[PDB]
């Protein structure tokens, strides 16, 4: 995967090169090693030394910027999209005078030794292509066991206060922000959280799930609740619910006029998730898996390799059977007063995690890996 380091100044700014500067403002407490190389790539191609002015972040950086405390800084591009949660004008603000691509090796997917494995699903709450980015609103660690047919999902809830890893320094925050510094983050996020290892991800987003709902021919749940989604458009009653894509879609994302809120959200996903399972455990859309590969792929991305697809299709198809699956929750209390990391002027709503919760929620994972 790319990114990118630059410096930057202000739009209007007299500085038209690197040449023309002393010093640069960069997280170097944070983000060092991508900071010194392209200082050194500076040095190099324009045999200039910056002294660096060390700020406590990218958004502290970009702060003393436009109140002109600072001539000029480092920015890295994956923190450019945390910059925009408090400043949505940054880009507009900014001209970059120097660019420097960098490049990280992907964590390939881990090969399970057992029968069992996990698979991250990450959800983007966003529409258009795949690879906008936006913050991760659905968060399901699905625990898959190939011999005693179990699946386990658990929902981490969105505003779960965890340390975030990787681009989040493992300060706490809400999970959902792990998603804006990308799948990685995400994923460690919760390995180091649930104490497993996650083998693969699906990322996915608004037009990407719109778009698998139609292929399968929409989805059938029981509903437990009468409500209604997207300004009243859609109508849920108890029972027995077929959801076209649009119907889905608003089927998973309502949460203020649950009985339980966004933890039936959670559950409603949870839902959902078992109804594509039933419709993509079909024998057609087994034996048409290239096809829903070849229709999907532009809108889904996922690590899971093309042989451990055609393993666990044809092992399907073969054996028959469904999966029993059970549905879990990470509990916590609502706060208003706790610090986000990525936006630490802004008072947002987060959830502490309960440590019993916690407990039970990993204890139940092991059970469904170990059989
Ligand atoms: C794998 C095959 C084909 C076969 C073998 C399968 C087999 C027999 C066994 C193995 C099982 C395996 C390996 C796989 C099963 C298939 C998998 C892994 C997944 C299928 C399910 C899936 C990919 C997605 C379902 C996810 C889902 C419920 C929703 C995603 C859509 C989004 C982005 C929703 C956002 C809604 C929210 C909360 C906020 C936005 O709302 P907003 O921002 O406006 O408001 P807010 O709230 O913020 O205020």
């Amino acid at each position: 995967s790319e990114y990118s380091l630059s410096v930057a100044v202000l739009a209007d700014s007299e500085i038209e090169n690197v040449t023309q500067l002393t010093s640069v403002t960069a997280p170097t407490g944070t983000d060092n090693e991508n900071i010194q190389k392209l200082l050194a790539d500076i040095k190099s191609s324009q045999n200039t030394d910056l002294t660096v002015n060390q700020s406590s972040s990218y958004l502290a950086a970009y702060k003393s910027l436009i109140a002109g405390e600072t001539k000029a800084i480092v920015l890295n591009s994956v923190f450019e999209n945390i910059i925009e949660l408090e400043y949505p004008d940054y880009a507009s603000k900014i001209k970059k005078i120097y660019t420097k691509g960098f490049t990280k090796k992907v964590e390939a997917p881990k090969t399970s030794k057992n029968q069992s494995f996990n698979i991250y699903v990450s959800g983007i709450d966003t529409y258009g292509p795949i690879s906008s980015v936006s913050r991760s609103d659905v968060n399901i660690l699905m625990t898959v066991n190939r011999d005693t047919k179990k699946i386990l999902l658990t929902t981490t809830p969105r505003d779960a206060y965890v340390p975030i890893a990787d681009g989040g320094n493992n300060q706490k925050d809400k999970l959902t922000h792990a998603g804006i510094y990308g799948v990685d983050s995400s994923i460690h996020t919760l390995e180091n959280l649930y104490g497993v290892d996650i083998n693969y991800y699906v990322r996915l987003n608004f037009t990407s799930f719109l778009k698998m709902i139609d292929l399968l021919g929409g989805v059938d749940v029981h509903n437990d609740q009468e409500f209604s989604a997207l300004h009243g458009k859609f109508h849920f009653p108890v029972g027995n619910v077929h959801l076209d894509s649009e119907q889905a879609l608003g089927f998973v994302r309502e949460r203020y006029s649950l009985a339980d809120g966004d933890r039936d959200r959670g559950r409603n996903q949870q839902k959902v998730i078992v109804a594509i399972l039933q419709k993509l455990t079909s024998t057609e859309a087994l034996k048409n898996y290239s096809t829903i590969i070849n229709s999907l792929q532009d809108s889904i991305q996922t690590n899971v390799p093309l042989e451990t697809m055609i393993n666990l299709v044809n092992a399907q198809l073969e054996s028959g059977g469904n999966y029993k699956v059970n549905s879990q929750d990470l509990k916590g209390t609502g706060r208003m007063d706790l610090p986000s990391y990525a936006m630490p002027d802004s008072n947002l709503y987060v959830m502490e995690i309960d440590d019993s919760s916690l407990a039970v929620v990993k204890a139940a994972i092991q059970d469904v890996m170990e059989g």
